[PDB]
């Protein structure tokens, strides 16, 4: 069984996403991208953190969430010190 698609961000590190594989948060691929202000702009990252998962809608989780090892630019300086935030969920689309 697979964790929910997901984003969370912190203005001043690079965005975390959610491995649907281990359930762990995991830093930005590129190790280029930290906090989106738009809704557009957050399901653009959800669509490049998720390109094979049809991501079509994002919206705020129910919950905040406390998430350890975020890094700055490279992925580089990951302190685990822990930044609770509200995820935006990564909704997949069904298309017709």
């Amino acid at each position: 069984l697979l964790a929910e698609p997901q984003i969370a961000m912190f203005c001043g590190r690079l965005n975390m996403h959610m491995n649907v594989q281990n359930g762990k948060w995991d830093s930005d691929p590129s190790g280029t991208k930290t906090c989106i202000d738009t809704k557009e702009g957050i399901l653009q990252y959800c669509q490049e953190v998720y390109p094979e998962l049809q991501i079509t809608n994002v919206v705020e989780a129910n919950q905040p969430v406390t998430i350890q090892n975020w890094c700055k630019r490279g992925r580089k300086q990951c302190k685990t010190h822990p930044h609770f935030v509200i995820p935006y969920r990564c909704l997949v689309g069904e298309f017709v």
